């Protein structure tokens, strides 16, 4: 299942959920377009932040985002399908670090991010 | 200077000058995650929007190329956020914007740096 793990601010469909590795997909719709015709930076960032929270949960912990760095490599356009992949690269006592990639249907990398998460407790 | 950008998270304009834009907003429930905090993407979007405004204030259209953000203190229901964006580098091809988010108690809530890639004259 894994619906209801987090509050959904930007819609996505769950693809796979495993320890330290979560994959979801979404489609770029009108709501996310800026006036330049691109998926806005905050939309792409939120998809990555959401998945970083899911990845922390997948390691067995609640955590808050402490710091994040994101690169926008290629624009997302109306109708694009985005595959968002989050992988834990450091599963620490106090911090988790998550690498996130966002890829389109042409397998071009749209964005990449690193999230540093501060652990607040053991899950459920 | 409303009208400059598409608004994804609401804000009220406080001041708009060349290289320096300030806006304000209130944290409402729709932005709260299950931990009761304004979610990271909501804060980031406020910062990304003001970085767009700052780039426009310098005379240029730009797209976000890279951004780093630190979440220093959580935003809570009812908090008033002051978002201040300052161009620290007004370059030919890139603009760099230093963004600070503070609360009513004057505590620093978040700090971000946006690297904007210039696409043309506004
Ligand atoms: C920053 C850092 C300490 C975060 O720790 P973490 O995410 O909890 O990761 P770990 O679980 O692997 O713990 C690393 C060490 O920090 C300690 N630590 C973790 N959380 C701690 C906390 N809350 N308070 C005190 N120590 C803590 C652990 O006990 C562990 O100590 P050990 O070496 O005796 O086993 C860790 O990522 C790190 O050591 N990074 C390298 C920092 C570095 O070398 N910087 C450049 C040179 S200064
Ligand atoms: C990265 C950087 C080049 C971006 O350029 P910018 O935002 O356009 O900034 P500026 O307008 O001040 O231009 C800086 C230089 O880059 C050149 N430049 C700007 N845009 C360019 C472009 N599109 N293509 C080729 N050159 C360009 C300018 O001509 C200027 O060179 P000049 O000293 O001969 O006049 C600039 O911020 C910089 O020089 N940063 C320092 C990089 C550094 O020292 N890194 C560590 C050591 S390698
Ligand atoms: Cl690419
Ligand atoms: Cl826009
Ligand atoms: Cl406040």
């Amino acid at each position: 299942n894994h619906l209801h793990e987090i509050r959904v601010f930007e819609n996505f469909d769950m693809v796979s959920f495993e320890k330290g590795h979560v994959i979801v997909t979404t489609e770029v719709v009108d709501k996310s377009l800026n006036y330049y015709g691109f998926a806005h930076g905050g939309y792409i960032f939120t998809l990555c932040d959401q998945i970083s929270g899911l990845v922390s949960i997948s390691t067995g912990f609640d955590a808050v985002t402490l710091q994040s760095s994101i690169n926008y490599l290629k624009s997302g356009k109306l109708g694009d399908t985005l595959l968002i992949d989050g992988r834990c690269v450091h599963d620490g006592r106090t911090t988790k670090v998550v690498d996130v990639t966002v890829t389109n249907q042409l397998k071009q990398e749209v964005a990449k991010a690193t999230f540093t998460m501060f652990v607040t407790g053991k899950r459920k």
